[PDB]
């Protein structure tokens, strides 16, 4: 009732005084009582209100997952909020703000167990489309991490995941689906083909999709054709 909806009452003016920063203290460390958890957790309306970040020193340095602290479902709320986080730099200060952002989710990755295919993708998604900012800063120490998590924070056997095929063909197509980022962005899946082939694992004909959307664009993606298929009889001669 007052707090979301009242705007006139709480704007961007309030609470970046020392009343603000005090309340903000007061009701994210609310989240740390045994009563009160489960319900601030859980609820809806909470999380949505906690994607108050807007203008700057909104206690938008301060609002972290509380400050990098995790758990030690509901994840898509959480998850947009650091996208929005990740997001808001876009020029002086905050471009650390927003690398320390990409690190936290990157770190995201290993915490809970509790994985299932539309989460990790969502996670996927959103460094992927974090290139989509025109910082050029953010954009590669963003595309690094990506690779980051795929080559040191995923295994394919599982129950929640396949293998590579479906990885490919997920959520990274609609950043493929901006014309300028192809080169980075297939350059990247060039890597995860051929690493996880340092054990083998990938079926002779698996790989044809990476084969089939790298010709469906269509003259640099031409000209980057050759060095595409060449390394396909190097894994031949090794790895």
């Amino acid at each position: 009732d007052e707090l979301l909806k009242k705007g006139d009452i709480f704007t961007q003016k309030f609470f970046a005084t020392n009343q603000g920063k005090e309340f903000l203290k007061r009701l994210f460390s609310l989240t740390e009582s045994e009563f009160y958890r489960g319900f601030l957790l859980g609820n809806e309306n909470f999380w949505k209100f906690l994607r108050k970040v807007t203008a700057m020193k909104e206690q938008s340095e301060s609002i972290f997952e509380y400050l990098n602290e995790s758990i030690k479902e509901n994840f898509m709320w959480v998850l947009g909020l650091l996208d929005e986080i990740s997001s808001m730099g876009a020029v002086k200060k905050s471009i650390e703000l927003s690398l320390k952002s990409i690190q936290l989710t990157s770190h995201l990755l290993e915490d809970n167990n509790d994985l299932r295919k539309n989460e990790i993708f969502a996670i996927i998604q959103a460094l992927a489309h974090q290139c989509i900012n025109p910082c050029k800063q953010i954009s590669e120490f963003a595309v690094v991490t990506l690779e980051q998590t795929l080559i040191n924070k995923i295994e394919i056997p599982t129950n929640e995941m396949e293998s590579v095929e479906e990885l490919i063909e997920g959520g990274l197509l609609p950043l493929l689906n901006q014309k300028i980022l192809i080169s980075s962005i297939l350059t990247i899946i060039s890597n995860v083909y051929l690493h996880y082939l340092k054990l083998g694992k990938t079926s002779n004909e698996t790989f044809l999709k990476i084969l089939s959307i790298f010709n469906k664009f269509v003259s640099d993606i031409e000209k980057k054709l050759q060095q595409l298929i060449l390394d396909k009889k190097s894994i031949e001669k090794g790895n």
